[PDB]
């Protein structure tokens, strides 16, 4: 299950919230039904995006991209042109288009809990 937290949040405020106020975790995504699935749930928004739970973690040259709920790192959805390198180390899904953008982990947005 998953739902929308419509508060905005950095990545690290709204990773506390999934796991606070509804004993979840921030999303994890793992093929193209639950991504479209989550599209149409934040479609209305006024918001260009909303924190998914990706992490891209590590220093130096060999790093990870993590799921903040464990699971594996399988189905990604990125938009083909976006600021990529030191674009951010936190995982947006944009609001059109369902796409992921790597985006700054201390800027706001609302967010998608699973539970």
């Amino acid at each position: 299950r998953y739902l929308l937290v419509r508060s905005l949040q950095t990545f690290s405020q709204a990773w506390f919230t999934c796991r606070r106020c509804y004993r979840g975790n921030l999303v994890s995504i793992h093929n193209f039904n639950i991504n479209y699935r989550i599209q149409c749930s934040v479609s209305a928004l006024n918001q260009g995006q909303v924190w998914i739970g990706g992490r891209i973690t590590g220093s130096g040259r060999c790093r990870r991209f993590q799921w903040v709920d464990g699971s594996r790192w399988n189905f990604a959805y990125w938009a083909a042109h976006q600021p990529w390198s030191r674009g951010g180390h936190c995982v947006a899904l944009c609001t059109r288009g369902g796409y992921w953008r790597r985006a700054h982990c201390l800027r706001r947005l609302p967010f998608i809990c699973s539970y």
